[PDB]
């Protein structure tokens, strides 16, 4: 119709529908229809809620921002700098969007589409904001040279009969001074049967992209996506497809949002059929699909369309800072910090997101049982891959935090049968609960990692018996992926808070790989009243240390029964017929006794594996009580966050510090502006927060610099 408005793109956008995908010019106003939803209602939205710029490569290959129509891309790559303003952000963040163009030559990259990439990624990286990319592609492109391809001519064994083969191939004189001057082909001139040929030995193409650059460029991109990872927040979303360098970029980039119905694959499923030479693979999402990469942690969550794709972004984004130079968004919270938590662990399996997102009421029916973290404020991830363990995001009095919790109940795995074997057929496997299995130990490493770099605080619900040790899992390198879990807490930047809640309990090699002292900076932890802690269970201590023997000189000391026979039996004058029939009775009152006399040492054990113990010997911080867990780790983790930023201005203006002298300092500064009658209330975590905030250096500046001015002229004569 004549009234509507339209742009020219709309065969654009009717090729990528088709494809089962958006063009990526759309993406900016679904990011603002997404930002509103996000906002709520009509009534307080921002002015500009959502301005955006095209990144665009010049002449020199460096990034120009740009305001231009849609569509005037001449690379298969888009780019895009936006600020949106948000509920952490009133006045703006800033977000780098890269993504391929599907519609231009399929998505394909070729030299001019990676070098986009690269600078864009470079951008994000300077200006330390995230980079979004939006992988809708078909890996690296493929060309031959099309100005030779008609023109080469056979040299064949016999001209007669072509299927005894050929000799090689060759341009004729004529043909070759059409294309010398072009650079297109190697030649070595020769004669045969009295003609002069041009014997090719290389195709070069005249048109640039068509092989191995291809993969150059791919490698270059691949570089900086590892290196992103590493400096900033990286998110990735896959819309149709992800081919190639296309899937190693998103899985570079490690936080993957999958649409449904899209794949992710290296070599496709028809490509394999003719490799393997039979109809192996009925489909690509088979191999790349949301049924595999969800289920192996490539993909951290899936969503039905773009849309929802683009709103998950956002919301993973609002646990983020707005660069990787500031300190973490804390929000008003709408949940309050003082109440206590109505959904209680058991010693009954239960669902561990039950504990921290609540759920409904299992009598009131229309109300919530309150969990741990502020209602509808925990979000999963890599949910389907390895049960075992929970990870995820949430916020406590509206500071961000990554989880992870424990799953109690055994889980039920489906192992998909391999379509390449023949005798292998789908099997359901069993994960007890309360163990790390090289898949839960993996996932675990990785959360620590991603959140890490995502700089958040980390909460850990503790809740191990230990690591799977059978000889499958022993040969499936569980001990490779524990090792992770130390490095992982050993590198974490942002303090750490380990809390064993009711009913849980943390054992052997569990406790060994995320104790306090691998980062003691970061991590403190604590222990519920009812919670356990020991190196094996106690059943497991009794079958070491009170053993038969042990059980024994138990009922000889305690039991009236037994100490009499074992008396009698004392007697020298006593004769053989007595004899054996007092030891009959011993041993028929032995057998009576051992089940319970072992339960009695259980128990035994397990008063050593208190948290009293535990406290007593200054493995834990602190016992606490869950139904006022929540405030009492609200408080001590607002403290935590703003003695570090603190902590962190101390260390810019004189480094050498060490980390015990800056804790004394911090405490000396109290007292002074309190009093000494005060100085109790350090140890008190809302106090220490509100004087902190009063109160928000100059004289250890003016010290360190003079003393490295000092060496440096020591260290070199001259200079002055
Ligand atoms: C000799 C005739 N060889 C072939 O027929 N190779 C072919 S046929 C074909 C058809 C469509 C697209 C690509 C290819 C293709 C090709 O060049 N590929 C690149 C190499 C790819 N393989 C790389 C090594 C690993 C491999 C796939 C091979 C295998 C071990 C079978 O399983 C895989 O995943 C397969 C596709």
């Amino acid at each position: 119709t004549p009234y509507v408005t339209k742009d020219l793109l709309q065969a654009k956008r009717f090729q990528a529908q088709t494809l089962g995908t958006t063009y990526i010019y759309d993406f900016p106003e679904m990011f603002r229809q997404a930002l509103f939803k996000l906002w709520g209602s009509p009534d307080k939205y921002p002015k500009d809620i959502l301005t955006y710029t095209e990144l665009v490569l010049d002449s020199q290959g460096q990034l120009v921002e740009m305001n231009r129509l849609p569509g005037g891309n001449e690379v298969g790559m888009v780019a895009f700098k936006m600020r949106f303003k948000t509920q952490e952000y009133p006045e703006g963040r800033d977000v780098i969007v890269i993504g391929n163009d599907i519609t231009f030559r399929i998505g394909s990259f070729g030299p001019g589409e990676d070098l986009l990439y690269l600078r864009a990624s470079e951008m994000a990286r300077a200006e330390g904001i995230p980079k979004i990319y939006v992988a809708a592609n078909s890996g690296a492109r493929i060309g031959m040279a099309e100005e030779i391809k008609h023109m080469f001519h056979v040299a064949w064994v016999d001209p007669e009969d072509p299927h005894k083969g050929f000799k090689y191939l060759y341009l004729t004189p004529q043909d070759y001074t059409r294309i010398s001057s072009l650079n297109s082909v190697h030649c070595k001139h020769i004669e045969e049967g009295g003609e002069s040929r041009y014997m090719i030995t290389d195709i070069i193409g005249k048109d640039d992209g068509l092989g191995v650059e291809n993969l150059r460029g791919s490698g270059m991109i691949a570089g900086e996506s590892s290196l992103a990872y590493e400096e900033i927040v990286t998110i990735s979303l896959v819309t149709c497809r992800a081919i190639g360098i296309g899937a190693y970029l998103v899985r570079l980039g490690q936080r993957v949002i999958q649409v449904e119905n899209s794949h992710i694959i290296l070599t496709g499923a028809s490509a394999l059929n003719k490799v393997l030479g039979r109809e192996v693979y009925t489909s690509n999402n088979q191999l790349g699909g949301v049924q595999i990469m969800h289920y192996n942690g490539v993909s951290h969550i899936t969503v039905p369309d773009d849309f929802e794709g683009v709103y998950t972004i956002l919301e993973w984004l609002s646990y983020m800072p707005k660069d990787n130079h500031s300190p973490v968004p804390i929000i008003t919270p709408t949940d309050p910090i003082d109440r206590e938590i109505e959904f209680l662990p058991s010693r009954a399996p239960y669902d561990p997101r039950w504990m921290l997102a609540g759920r409904p009421h299992p009598t009131l029916k229309g109300t919530w049982q309150s969990g741990f973290f502020d209602h509808g404020s925990f979000k999963e991830i890599m949910a389907p891959w390895a049960q075992t363990v929970v990870t995820g995001r949430a916020r406590l009095g509206g500071i961000p935090v990554g989880v992870i919790a424990v799953e109690t109940r055994t889980v039920e795995v489906a192992v998909p049968a391999d379509p390449a074997n023949l005798d292998s057929e789908a099997k359901i496997i069993q994960q007890a609960g309360q163990v790390w299995f090289p898949d839960s130990a993996y996932k675990t490493a990785q959360a620590i990692k991603d959140f890490n770099r995502e700089k958040l605080p980390l909460m850990i619900f503790a809740n191990w018996r230990g690591f799977s040790g059978g000889m499958k899992d022993m040969y499936d390198q569980v001990l490779k992926f524990g090792a992770y879990i130390v490095d992982g807490l050993r590198q974490y930047k942002q303090p750490i808070l380990i809390y064993i809640p009711p009913y849980a309990e943390l054992r052997g090699g569990s406790w060994v790989v995320i104790d306090a002292t691998i980062n003691p900076l970061c991590i403190e932890m604590y222990a519920d009243k009812e919670s356990r802690g020991g190196v094996l269970e106690p059943e497991g201590t009794v079958e070491i240390k009170f053993r038969k023997k042990d059980l024994i000189k138990s009922m000889r000391r305690i039991d009236p029964a037994y100490k009499k026979l074992m008396e009698q039996l004392g007697e020298p004058d006593l004769s053989d017929k007595d004899r054996k029939d007092l030891e009959g009775r011993l041993k028929a009152r032995e057998d009576l006794l051992l089940p319970i006399y072992h339960q009695v040492a259980v128990q035994f054990a397990d008063f050593h594996d208190t948290p009293g113990r535990m406290l007593e010997k200054g493995v834990i911080s602190d016992i606490l009580e869950w139904k006022t867990a929540r405030t009492f780790l609200y408080w001590r983790l607002r403290r935590l966050l703003l003695e570090d930023q603190v902590k962190q201005e101390i260390l810019q203006a004189s480094g050498e510090l060490s980390h015990v002298h800056i804790q004394s300092m911090l405490r000396r500064w109290f007292v002074e502006t309190e009093g000494a009658v005060k100085a109790y209330l350090w140890d008190n975590n809302q106090v220490v927060v509100q004087w902190l905030e009063q109160h928000w250096i100059t004289y250890l500046k003016h010290d360190s610099v003079l003393k490295t001015i000092r060496g440096l002229v020591e260290e070199n004569p001259e200079v002055a």
